[PDB]
């Protein structure tokens, strides 16, 4: 099992706290430096929370599970063309494999893979996501490859820490329907993109990693948190 | 395994309900001296259909006039309503998928975990029959509970072209109230689920009960002829 010791959060003066339509509590920020741009969210996942299967085109993603418990789903197949949805009528639905995450496990998911996750437990579980701008991403306002812009556009702001905002039908539908604008094909129901869910995890998925880029993004976050003005987080 | 037709009892004022599982239902309950059941002629929009659940009060038939609908079904049975298919209870379960064909009839006895979805981009028809089983308590329509369930949790459709919006309370109740009506209903798709496989076991493929369906069709047909020895409402 590939683990990672810590992924810190850039501490903004005005944190952006969002309750996603996938029932996830996000503290999210965008960072960039000369050589890199990304979004990062420190998240809490209540029981049953997590996104339906989806595929990214503008970012590579890391999942870090401090307490494990999170069940991730991941394809072996890649879907390199955003215009071809992995649906029954078209190119065809995908085979996914489940990962029973362990404490401080680091999962790397390159662009074009299908993935998702759920908290299948009764605990409210921590997870950190890092979404790094890839080499074909268009330039978004925060130069991050589009993911914070997506969550900010689709998820209500948590203005009251002790009362989570109401999620509406429109917000749930938008979570899927706005996603392509941010280089995401996001399914609206669990079985839309999915053919099978198997528990025997192929070693090729299991082996995927990119610590070098994660370590660079950690240097950026840590620098921002020390007041270094050569990087920006906002 | 196919079935030629399952007719709908024609009520003066059909009961049209949009379920919190995004199903458009034309539903009724019927009973006669020996038998009680609910039936719905449904249209399932893209992505519609219930998340995995298990029945305690009924045996269920699914009939897919145009196929298309994808069903999910366990081999394992869960005979104790107080033991959920979750860590700590019975354990999360293995499901097997069924890609339905035209006029296919799928029989699902009580205690099996099942569900379905319309995975296509067009609305599809399905007919449900839920037959009151050996142990079901007595509900007002004597049907084993299913019509009372849907009528309690889901809104009436006042206009098929302008479907009612489901509320958060309705969706919550579809899960939370289900055990009162003899259903353990999951609130997210993978709650009760370990794996989903496309290799359909023969022990599931062979499930059938044409004899009880034929009895229930006879009740419906009799009701539709005006026979007062049976009731549909
Ligand atoms: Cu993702
Ligand atoms: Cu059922």
């Amino acid at each position: 099992i590939h683990t990672f010791d810590d992924i810190p959060m850039p501490k903004l003066a005005d944190p952006l706290l969002i309750y996603t339509p996938a029932n996830e509590i996000f503290d999210i920020a965008s960072c960039s430096a000369k050589d890199i741009g990304f979004a990062i969210a420190h998240a809490q996942i209540p029981p049953g929370g997590g996104p339906m299967p989806h595929i990214h085109y503008f970012i590579n993603e890391w999942f870090w599970t401090p307490e494990g418990g999170i069940e991730l789903f991941h394809s072996t197949k890649q879907y390199p063309n955003m215009d071809e949805l992995p649906v029954v009528g078209g190119a065809g639905r995908g085979d996914l494999y489940s990962i029973q995450s362990e404490p401080k496990q680091l999962i790397y998911s390159p662009n074009h893979y299908m993935h998702g996750f759920v908290n299948p437990t009764d605990k409210t579980l921590p997870i950190v996501f890092v979404w790094m701008r890839n080499e074909v991403a268009p330039d978004f306002p925060y130069h991050d490859g589009g993911m914070r812009e997506y969550f900010q556009a689709v998820g209500p702001r948590i203005t009251d820490l002790n009362n989570l905002p109401e999620l509406t039908n429109a917000q749930r539908a938008a979570f899927a329907s706005e996603a392509p604008k941010y280089g995401i094909n996001q399914s609206s129901y669990f079985m839309e993109y999915v053919n099978t869910i198997s528990d025997k995890l192929p070693a090729q998925i299991a082996k995927l990693k990119n610590d070098k880029d994660l370590e660079r993004m950690v240097e950026v976050i840590e620098a921002f948190n020390r007041g270094d003005k050569s990087v920006t987080c906002s």
